[PDB]
């Protein structure tokens, strides 16, 4: 009986894209053909996760509720928190605390991407894990914006250092965490970084030394894209669009998952779709009920 | 004394892009590096238009609003207005009828993109003309989409007909047009199309009739784009960002504008740079005032 | 030991004028000339003995580019297909270089790329009868063989360029055969477009109850260049993953390197001639960069 | 009647692997092969005879693309570059070419672009004396020669690649000269840097007081593709325009034709044999679609 909270990280200052987030939010703006955020809430629905936190700004947090609702719409329960200020990502389980309660959870960024095969097999065994900590480590050209996974021979993981000025190896932490019902109360005894924030690599730390912290890589036949310059946005709306016309398939349709995990049946995507008809994404929808696609 | 009164049409039912713009109108989504209304609100800049009317739908107008102010930081003034419903570009003239008041005007669409050299020479030879109404036909590929020109051998205008069957030629009405003060009189008296519409060739063919209608060439040479699909969105973002990065310049930046109109001085733009001294578009703001550029 | 083809030839004038005197497999594909992929998905799959045809004109280039192999611990050799006449006549112009092994043909414009690719190659490499081929969901299927899917996606019938598409899964162009495919390309005869067809050549498989047809899923992208345009999104595709991930897809010094087809001493060789530029510099940092595998 | 020359020699190896048996100017931007673009300004311009200089091992390759321009109503011929030691060496290479007429030299991988190109290169063609290049405002102008501006954006001096550029306006890849440049090339000696210097011609004009430099403005797209991201910028710039005007920019063919170097009867026999691809395709529109020249 494994229901596990999932939260989505959507808040942020906000100030490196200026002047294109000046009033709107970040994982509102679109990448190809959907808004930012569809993608990691695909990713927790691909998961599994069933139960989604949305946390953003005071200012924005009635912009993602009014575009994903309480997501009954797809058979999911979607709920919102404000960040007041953006104090680390470990907050999002202070925030998140009621919401998670006794239950294990799962942090995702607002603004990552996760592509590629089997992710969702590498989800579902993270989910899986009644205790410990499962993040997953990516190989990137700038590890040094990020925290830095150190690596023994065999690719047991040694350490993990934020942001440091000589990274150890290549392979930067992505922002997906899986966490037991440890991670609360760990969120709420750490202190503040010289940076001032709630570090997750903080929380990581912690099951690291209890050598119940499990680092998975992914590899470089996956996609893990953030979208931190007016130049990586664009060029993983092209990576989507290219995928997309190819296959003739959507990356990061709810709907669609929706209806694959039977949260919502045939009549009620039908539904979605009919006021959607006149649109090629509403068009998408109605042939997911005749097109034979393996999932 | 050419005070010419400026409008930007930023309505829209808005659902081809469905779902990017569910929740946000689709000429406040980034086009590489800014907003897309910025590109309209520039071509009307260096046309010379100083007094600027938004229109948009009753929910988006205050997000327009909190995007671009009263225009007072750029020595302008921009006021706003809503269109409860999308029934035509000439019910501009009828909603900024007031703002408009017994002076000239221009309507540009807040999707339209305009680009290309001595682009301003020609906006301010149509800024300049005291009577009649100047548009611009552009070769495009689709014009059976918009009001198509039928021209004479000498490129002469002779008529122009809305989304013909037939196109009789590839050149289709570009989304700006200068009129002089009886535009309001005669859009308060045309009745909506079979579409439902109040068209804005009709207004044109009514300055057409009277001889008084000059229709200029947008050659080859220019870019006119508008964004009706998420491919041409894209494409108009990577067309942006290939020549921004060449040049080192920036497309549609309204404080440069400014500052080159003598809208505001130095020490204005200075300010308008210093709170975003940390983000790229403001090093190209404060670079303004040491980098020797023709204009 | 796995005998593999490559299938550069004559594609034709759609894409003209780009092709009218280079030939479409020696374009570029963002950083590396197209060729470069599905050399290197051969070499992915384990494969060391590559046959290139090409046209007559274009195999000194091709020879040119690649060499016999020897400094990635290969073996290249190349043939010529004077006229474009299918799929399948790559059999028969490589007759003699399969010999008695098994064999695995691929197209010199496809593109493969996805996670655990090698672990579904190296699993058809090792199949040691029948022949294996790939059913990729296109939005195009009728440009293509066909595969008709029943409820189990068991595969009933291959069609090639139907009117009526039976499923949306197109045959991807690679293929692994057991050693029959060269005496079956032998036999089949032109079809009504006056080509050999590689379709032929797998329904024999299938009616024998020995072809395994694999799904390749949606987190694969299976690209080929048919158009100016599909061959721009290829090139940008490629582009957003290297400049995100700080690797270099398809870079076959990289590939023979991990598979210890040569060594470290080898690859700095291959390197220090191209210290001056960005893919000499990657081989060289190939000796630091840690990188699972 | 002014003498072109196109420079579309040895660009090294930065883009390694790409150009390693292809030459650059022959690889694809967007819909065409390079030399399409440069080609097509200077016809833009009206000259109407072209001198191709290539390397040793791809002038074949050259000519079997564009042959003796008679096809265009012009006159195209090809010389080589044994090595590429400089712009200003295409003088000496050209030197029989240009005879005692003017000239222009376009580099072989600069793409122009914009409204009213043809009314200032015919500005610049029309000069009875002296020379003319452009200044164009670009982010990295320190590896080009830089054009020092005054006040009123009079030239005061050029300098190649400068530690500290004077301005951002780098001198673009296209100049056009009287008969005194032969000369001039044949008497400056290699550089620092071992090249034989344009910097040293157009400022040997500066200094006689005889050359224009003329500021083309950002409405215009100058673009070199000198890596491989700007090799697909420049493609996509290109896609983005001719899908949005159903336009084709740089077809040689078109542009022939509207200057009457050809006719309808010949445009048609050019596009006959290309009926099947889009190319012929645009060229058969050509006499139906009425477009403002
Ligand atoms: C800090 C913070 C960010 N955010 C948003 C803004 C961005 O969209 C996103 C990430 O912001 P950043 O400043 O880059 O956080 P960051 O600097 O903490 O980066 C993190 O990146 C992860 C991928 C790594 O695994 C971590 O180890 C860490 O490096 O989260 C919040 O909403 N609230 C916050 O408190
Ligand atoms: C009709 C309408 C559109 N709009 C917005 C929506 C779009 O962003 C933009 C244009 O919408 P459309 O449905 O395409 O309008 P449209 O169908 O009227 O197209 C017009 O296009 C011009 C370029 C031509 O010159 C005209 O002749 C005409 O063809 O204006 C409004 O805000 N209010 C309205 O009343
Ligand atoms: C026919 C042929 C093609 N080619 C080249 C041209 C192209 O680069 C490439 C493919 O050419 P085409 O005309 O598209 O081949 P094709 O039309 O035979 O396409 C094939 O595509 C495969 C992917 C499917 O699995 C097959 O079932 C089949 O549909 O191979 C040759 O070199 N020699 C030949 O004899
Ligand atoms: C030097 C040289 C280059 N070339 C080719 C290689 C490239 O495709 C192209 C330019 O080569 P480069 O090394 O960049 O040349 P370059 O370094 O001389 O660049 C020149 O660029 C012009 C735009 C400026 O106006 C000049 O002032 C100068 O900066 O010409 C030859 O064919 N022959 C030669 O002798």
């Amino acid at each position: 009986h494994m229901a596990r909270k999932g939260i989505i990280l959507a808040g942020g200052s906000g100030t490196r894209l200026y002047p294109i987030t000046h009033v709107v939010s970040k994982q509102l703006l679109p990448v190809y053909d959907k808004p930012m955020i569809y993608y990691p809430l695909s990713t927790l629905m691909v998961a599994g996760i069933r139960d989604v936190l949305i946390i953003s700004t005071p200012q924005d947090t009635p912009r993602f509720e009014a575009m994903l609702g309480d997501g009954s719409q797809w058979g999911m329960n979607i709920q919102y928190a404000v960040q007041p200020s953006p104090d680390g990502l470990a907050q999002a389980f202070i925030i998140g605390r009621e919401f998670v309660g006794n239950d294990p959870s799962a942090l995702i960024l607002g603004d990552n991407i996760f592509y590629g095969h089997d992710l969702a097999k590498q989800l579902e065994r993270a989910n899986a894990r009644t205790d410990g900590a499962t993040v997953f480590a990516y190989h990137v050209h700038d590890p040094e914006r990020y925290g830095v996974v150190e690596f023994d021979k065999d690719f047991r993981a040694l350490s993990i250092e934020e942001k440091p000025a000589k990274p150890r190896s290549n392979y930067a932490v992505t922002g997906l965490y899986f966490y037991d019902n440890q991670v609360c109360d760990i969120a709420a005894d750490i202190k503040p970084s010289a940076r001032g924030e709630l570090e997750i690599t903080d929380v990581n730390s912690r099951y690291l030394s209890q050598k119940t912290l499990d680092v998975e890589i992914m590899g470089r036949g996956y996609a893990w894209l953030d979208t931190g310059t007016h130049d990586s946005l664009i060029e993983a709306a092209t990576f989507i669009a290219t995928l997309q016309k190819r296959q003739g398939l959507v990356v990061a349709c709810p709907e669609e998952i929706a209806y694959r995990r039977k949260w919502i049946n045939a009549e009620q995507l039908l539904a979605l779709a009919r006021p959607l008809s006149k649109n090629a994404y509403g068009q998408y929808l109605q042939n997911l009920l005749t097109d034979q696609v393996a999932w």
